[PDB]
């Protein structure tokens, strides 16, 4: 088939009460029952790797090694540290206590929030989907996975093989599009990850509104790379990290170099060493067929058995074609139809009104604007949405240093793009329209707890016991008179 | 007048538009500005501290001392605390890192959002309109302050005195109800903070929904008081502290003890003890008086010249009396409607089902109910919604630790109520219906704050290059399939 059954309205209010029911009967509350389930999904990821590469490679027509890189490592690394660490986050915090309340006994405990609902989206179908929940089951909650239509062999596969690891009462799943999404949005949660469209966010935060539910929205945005004049001797290692970060899954990633801000003498060269990364990382042969150079029998076969990946569909296919017009093809612009099958592609001569400086690319066409200072950088980033990542290429501190303390985004990486989300210890989560919220290790586990302040008081008397009892006597003016001034 | 002038809708646009444009111009984004205006609001409160009180006397019939214990003191604390710790909040913080990004150089910076909205409440109007600001402000942010109509005097006094201590630019005001409420909630702020209740709290965040804009709710529930068999000997303390939460404000604070859950042995003895608490702190004149059994000439110019406060309007005022019919008046139930004036009642024998035990009750009504085992707690406090204090009177630690463990709420104090919002150290807020997120001092400056991560690498190989960079070889292949086995 190749597509997961839709879940009929009438079993997800049924689900989610199975989850609802499990979390108040302590099915994911001991710690040996979280390490049990970390452990089975764990499993569920290392058996079934080849299988999820081959179904993801049939909706992304993503390389299994790609899926490795950017999907299977990143899961079992989080698999890991949630297990390795859940002892040290699950333990009270002693905070640090200042006046009266510091001759008490205080603390800050984590307690789980009930059930977690979990909307996946379908660029990394099983990363964005797994990575939350493990996270949310850390924190002792049960959940509920909804996974993205827009990857249905993932979606089947996942559906298929989830029950033979975890219980349906610990992860429900509803599946299906908008009308299965509005009908499981109606149903209460405690917390809702969502991933995706800024469009879709809205919705969701509305229907979170309706049980004041709380929200980690992590959408996307035009991540900048700006590139200096003090990298002319490593400009080959610049465009390669570019053009790698832009090749992953046809540049569609939230992460992804959307445009590239190049000091004016520095856009002939970095353009130049763009185009041969372009080269090495999708060989002579691809390209050739793609631009019609080289015959093959069947070219339509040949793009579908290739190691580049698929545009998602035919209407995002046409909308990274016209942005196109936006400026000058300095590199690229090779294109096939019938396969989605978009080149990594670099304009030059951009008009900034264009829709291809306006919107969110989420495709392989790369704008490069230029700079001459950093006032002109600074209109250019400051005068869009907050994005998900922004890049920095210098060697030059008091240059980064300028650019970090005048620019707002969900995180900044020095010399490098997209590595951050797989880095163990950093937060990972956008400001404004790139989203709210954060997850990944511990703070997934905080994401997905509540922290609780305890104090704990004897019978003894105190300051607070000298004033805060009436009746207001002339006495307790006059004291409390003494303090004001 | 007594009341201020309602914002013309015309003029919201205007006011939002302005601290926006300050925000851009980096109005308060060096410590130097943020200091200034943080010593400016300190000002306002110390010098204008009797001006205060009378307004809120005025709007809540509350005694200056306890306006002074309540509001003024802990905004004093708060000012202190955020010009203090300032400099040590906005420092970057070094992560822990695991795996290969722990050879990079990593930091989690601070940066401002943009505009804060602060929707304040009527019960306490200076605290939670001010200790909100002051936090938004801490963190570079520019704001905007909504007043509550339900307490006028003290709305008029502020917007009156607060543009001689911080300019409309950092912290514009709009005064006004629903109407001007709705029309603030269409501009576009980059925060919002709300207290209130639960009913309203969905419209504010569906408001903020259609801008993804994060929001902070404070909202209540029925805060529980728990008390145990170990506590006969310290019984009069117990009811002091019980009686002292109650009698403030009349009952109506969100983390007031809305009821009791006591012993079923220890019924009778805490009863007495609430009794003679509550005689102790009103004293025998007030009671009598508003019993009728000692006439005054005036006795209603008596009692709204009395130091115990005023219920907010009338429609409360037959809401709070018809509450007295779900149970037996084992004490108190004094009231007079003219000057909305009801003394603490203690009810027995109550109907779990009447709404004296489904609503937030948020006046001076405390219902009694007993318990023999932890299950009857548990049944009372975990059917309904998650509080934003629990209070657990206690000698026993094993009691303490069951109770803590096997309930929800915004936080507990053990042997005592109230107090912990006051403590310096401790984040305040709920959990679930009683709100999402928290602040106060380094709270405050967090939940006004993006933490934003920043990842600095150099230009040298590293393991990930070992495997990132198509072509996807048979090599590669043979070097991604050795980490899976």
């Amino acid at each position: 088939a190749g597509v997961p059954e839709n879940t009929s309205l009438e079993n997800i209010p049924v689900i989610v009460s199975k989850c609802r029911e499990a979390f108040n009967d302590d099915a994911n509350r001991d710690l040996k029952k979280r390490k049990q389930v970390l452990r089975s999904l764990l499993n569920l990821v290392e058996e079934n790797t080849d299988e999820f590469c081959k179904a993801i490679h049939r909706d992304r027509r993503r390389h299994r090694d790609e899926t490795v890189v950017m999907e299977i490592l990143p899961l079992r690394n989080e698999v890991w540290h949630l297990i390795e660490h859940m002892d040290e986050y699950v333990k009270p915090v002693k905070p640090t206590m200042e006046g009266a309340a510091a001759l008490d006994d205080c603390e800050l405990q984590y307690e789980p929030l009930g059930v977690v609902l979990v909307i996946g989206t379908w660029n990394y179908p099983l990363l964005l989907i797994l990575q939350p929940l493990l996270g949310a089951l850390a924190a002792g909650n049960t959940a509920v996975i909804k996974p993205s239509e827009l990857a249905p062999a993932t979606a089947e596969l996942l559906t298929k093989l989830l029950p033979k690891y975890v219980s349906s009462d610990v992860v429900g799943i509803v599946n299906g599009g908008v009308s299965e999404t509005t009908a499981v949005l109606k149903e209460r949660f405690d917390h809702i990850l969502y991933t995706g469209s800024a469009r879709v966010a809205e919705i969701v935060m509305a229907a979170a509104a309706k049980h004041l539910t709380p929200v980690t929205l992590e959408l996307g945005g035009k991540s900048p790379v700006v590139v200096d004049d003090t990298c002319a001797d490593n400009m080959k290692v610049v465009a390669e990290r570019i053009m790698w970060g832009k090749i992953i899954n046809a540049g569609q990633t939230c992460i992804a170099p959307d445009y590239v801000v190049v000091e004016k003498s520095m856009e002939s060269v970095l353009v130049d060493a763009l185009a041969e990364a372009r080269k090495a990382m999708l060989g002579d042969k691809f390209l050739k067929v793609l631009k019609g150079e080289l015959l093959v029998k069947q070219k339509q076969q040949f793009l579908e058995e290739s190691d580049y990946p698929r545009i998602v569909n035919a209407s995002h296919f046409q909308r990274l074609m016209e942005f196109m017009k936006g400026g000058k093809v300095a590199v690229g612009g090779e294109a096939d139809e019938a396969t989605l099958t978009i080149a990594p592609t670099i304009l030059t001569n951009i008009d900034p009104t264009h829709p291809v400086m306006q919107e969110e690319i989420f495709g392989p066409i790369l704008p490069v604007l230029t700079y001459e200072n950093e006032k002109d950088i600074l209109k250019i980033i400051n005068s869009r949405e907050k994005p998900l990542a922004l890049y920095v290429f210098s060697n030059n501190k008091r240059f980064i240093r300028g650019v970090e303390s005048r620019t707002s985004s969900g995180a900044v990486v020095v010399n490098d793009v997209v590595v951050h989300a797989g880095a163990d210890g950093l937060p990972f989560g956008g400001v404004g329209r790139s989203g709210m919220g954060a997850y990944h290790g511990r703070y997934s586990f905080e994401t997905f707890s509540h922290r609780r302040p305890v104090m704990r008081r004897g019978f003894l008397f105190s300051s607070i016991d000298t004033v805060r009892f009436p009746p207001y006597t002339t006495a307790k003016s006059r004291v409390l008179n003494s303090l004001l001034k």
